């Protein structure tokens, strides 16, 4: 299908303010360690002051904060969500389907992905390279879309609506019930794998 739309909405949504993407990949690349990390981490492989940091990072509300005020949460979350998303030896989440398709690359690592069907329960897994996907289970696993919504919180207007099925026509048929939703389209985890690739070169193509 035609994803250009998604392309846009997505990037638009995510790019608020200038540095976004640029404070984005690192901070992302940090979360990926397990940790929590601190704007003073963050400040210092950007080269940037820390109230720059915090600047952008108050545009984005959908962040995830702990008890010492450090971030555990961006797109990839140690807070548990229903999309595991591991590297190495640490398991982290993330907030969405597509999610898990597109960090990989921005990370520039291998992630074990697993979630279950949004719509029938069983377990559904496969491994996210920056170039490929690998041991999809089961093989014809498919994702749900929505428009993202250019103000609205990213993660309640578009990561709550975009899950991981056991197939195509098990989605399409949960797909049937769930009208009203701006864009909502089922596709295979291949064709939202090629749409995160596509969001990747573009966001990639605006950083510094
Ligand atoms: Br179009
Ligand atoms: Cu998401």
């Amino acid at each position: 299908m035609k994803l250009a739309p998604y392309i846009l909405e997505l990037l638009t949504s995510v790019n608020r303010t200038n540095g976004t993407a640029d404070l984005l990949v690192p901070l992302l690349r940090e979360l990926a360690k397990g940790r929590p990390v601190s704007r003073t981490t963050l400040a210092g492989i950007l080269d940037w002051p820390a109230e720059r940091v915090a600047a952008v990072l108050e545009q984005a509300t959908s962040t995830e904060y702990d008890k010492d005020g450090n971030i555990i949460g961006y797109g990839l979350t140690l807070r548990e969500t229903s999309y595991v998303f591991e590297i190495d030896d640490r398991r982290l989440y993330a907030w969405c389907a597509l999610s898990t398709l597109i960090f990989p690359a921005l990370i520039g690592r291998t992630a074990r992905v697993s979630s279950h069907c949004a719509a029938t329960g069983a377990p559904v897994s496969l491994t996210v390279s920056p170039s490929e996907i690998q041991a999809v289970e089961p093989a014809g696993m498919a994702v749900s879309l929505v428009l993202p919504q250019e103000a609205a919180d990213v993660r309640q207007s578009f990561c709550c609506h975009v899950h991981f099925f056991a197939s195509v026509p098990t989605a399409e048929d949960w797909a049937s019930k769930h009208q009203g939703l701006e864009g909502l389209a089922i596709v295979s985890v291949h064709e939202a794998f090629g749409l995160g690739q596509e969001f990747n070169r573009h966001l990639l193509q605006t950083m510094s």
